[PDB]
């Protein structure tokens, strides 16, 4: 019951700052502004320990499957290869990924009926809310 509240389909329904974000991750000119006009479905199962998160748009279509605590490799959506550890920490899904020395986080966060993402890269954060599809 880890992550009950996570569970199920999520639709984007706002973005602040994401632009910014992916500069600082180092995502070139032509892929952030096709990326930048995607409206992910973000869908979060659960089977056992396995979660699974799939982003879904016209952009790209990405899934990740992990264990909580364990280490996984990651191709994500603007193609960086990545190495990509999620925990809870405090109710909070906490995604970092690490790459050429680099360091992001992804947190994601249930608040009242929303599902709040904030990504942060060094000093630039980005907040992305969902709600229910
Ligand atoms: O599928 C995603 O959630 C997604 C991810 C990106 N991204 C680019 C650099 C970091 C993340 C862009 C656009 C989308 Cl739609």
């Amino acid at each position: 019951h880890m992550c009950d509240a996570f569970v199920g389909t999520w639709k984007l329904v706002s973005s602040e700052n994401f632009d910014d974000y992916m500069k600082e991750v180092g995502v070139g000119f032509a892929t952030r502004k096709v990326a930048g006009m995607a409206k992910p479905n973000m869908i979060i199962s659960v089977n056992g320990d396995v979660i699974t998160i799939k982003s879904e748009s016209t952009f790209k279509n990405t899934e990740i499957s992990f264990i909580l605590g364990q280490e996984f490799d990651e191709v994500t959506a603007d193609d960086r290869k990545v190495k990509s550890t999620i925990t809870l920490d405090g109710g909070v899904l906490v995604h970092v990924q690490k790459w050429d020395g680099k360091s992001t986080t992804i947190k994601r966060k249930r608040e009242d009926d929303k599902l709040v993402v904030e990504c942060v890269m060094k000093g630039v954060t980005s907040t992305r809310v969902y709600e229910r599809a």
